[PDB]
């Protein structure tokens, strides 16, 4: 009575349907045949992110320890990553995300919105053709020239940064070459702090080397993983929140029409967007110090957690009856938690969803017919167990 994960991700909804049943903790099997336990209901999620014996530290996994894991399963980069705020708990990260809020503040955050308006412009002035990959034409472009930005990343590395990206993110990128990627994009931001260093501006990188508490900053080591993370975790998310945006608006027809007229505002797509279709299935990886129990269940000290973010977006018990339906106009007692919750929430929540609520309305406004190209059930999910991307989004402008 495990779920097997598809790595090919052929029905995400009836898999996320079969998590919220089998949960509030389910047992999962990652592909390679890894077996760990998935939370999958909404309330239960929101204890075991702020539960303390649910921590990050690979040492815990017994699993691992017992050397039971294939040092070349599929999923040991995502389980296994080196040093960064993802992978501490307690002090070590409260000290991480101190410092990382002082940089990447909502002010901060906010001053970009001119920024990514002329940068969405540009990407919109080159859209040619009756119908394009609005993935690959739009989506996937502005978040790499957004963070390069914030970042203050020199723009003549620019297309080395569209290179680099494409292979991180490839899923047939072979583990070796994702690893000599990671390492140049890493050499980049080593380079971007040596120059902030000595020419201090008004972008993240130099505001991660000023941030202080009470004397304690970051070092280089510290500063290059924080923005190498931040590539690595709001790239893909960001695209596929702007993708499944177009794709529900263009299967709730009456929904578009609302945003559209202007009776609905765009953050009501990209919040319900979020809840019901998040860009992140499921988030890899926490381990229990001692047995914790989960509602009638107990998991078990040294046993493997993920959170399924996809499947507890649809919690009838958090957002209703209608919990399972695309909605714009929906109220809920419950905020979704699709940017997670407790110490390790997401620091990128405000940039993601300023992408998104800049780069709709300006699609929309270039283009307010636009639709699929193709009916909703031929657009085909990436082989990515934990994200929700597509290989490509064929649009009408019309
Ligand atoms: C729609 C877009 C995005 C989604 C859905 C998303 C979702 C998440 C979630 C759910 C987590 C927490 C995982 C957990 O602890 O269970 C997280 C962590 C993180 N996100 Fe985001 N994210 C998005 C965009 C971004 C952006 C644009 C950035 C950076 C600028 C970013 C940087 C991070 C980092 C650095 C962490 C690790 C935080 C920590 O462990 O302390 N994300 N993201």
């Amino acid at each position: 009575t495990r779920i097997a994960l598809d790595p090919f991700v052929s029905d995400l909804e009836a898999e996320s349907a079969a998590l919220r049943a089998a949960g509030p903790l389910a047992a999962v099997e990652l592909p390679g045949g890894v077996p760990v336990w998935a939370v999958t209901h909404h309330a239960e999620a929101k204890k075991l992110l702020t539960d303390p014996r649910l921590v990050k530290d690979i040492n815990v996994w017994g699993a691992w320890q017992r050397g039971e894991i294939a040092p070349d399963w599929p999923l040991i980069g995502l389980a296994n990553p080196g040093r960064s705020m993802l992978t501490v708990d307690g002090a070590d990260h409260r000290r991480m995300r101190t410092l990382v809020a002082q940089a990447l503040t909502p002010r901060r955050v906010e001053q970009m919105r001119e920024r990514i308006t002329k940068l969405t412009e540009e990407l919109l002035d080159r859209l040619t053709g009756e119908v394009v990959d609005l993935k690959a034409d739009f989506a996937y472009p502005l978040p790499m020239y957004v963070v390069a930005d914030l970042m203050g990343i020199d723009e003549a590395r620019l297309p080395r940064l569209g290179e680099l990206f494409e292979k991180f993110f490839s899923t047939q990128t072979p583990p070796a070459e994702v690893i000599a990627t990671l390492t140049e994009l890493a050499g980049i931001m080593a380079e971007t702090v040596a120059a902030k260093r000595a020419a201090p501006g008004d972008d993240l990188t130099s505001a991660l080397i000023l941030a202080s508490e009470d004397g304690d900053h970051l070092t280089d080591a510290e500063i290059v993983s924080t923005l190498a993370l931040m590539v690595a975790a709001g790239h893909e998310t960001t695209i596929s929140l702007i993708v499944n945006a177009v794709v529900n608006l263009s299967t709730h027809p009456e929904q578009r029409a609302l945003v559209l007229s202007g009776e609905a505002d765009w953050s009501s797509v990209v919040e319900e967007t979020l809840r019901y279709s998040t860009p992140t299935s499921h988030v890899l990886i926490r381990f229990a110090t001692e047995d914790v129990p989960v509602g009638d269940k107990v998991l078990p000290a040294g046993d493997a957690l993920i959170v399924s973010y996809g499947a507890l977006g649809r919690d009838e018990a958090a957002h209703g009856p209608t919990a399972g339906e695309f909605d714009i106009t929906r109220s809920t007692e419950n905020r979704h938690i699709s940017f997670g919750h407790g110490p390790h929430v997401c620091p990128g929540a405000a940039l993601s969803r300023l992408e998104a609520g800049v780069a709709l309305p300006a699609l929309y406004a270039r283009f307010p017919k636009l639709d699929l190209a193709v009916p909703a059930a031929e657009l085909r999910n990436k082989p990515v167990v934990t994200q929700n991307d597509l290989f490509e989004l064929p649009v009408r402008l019309g």
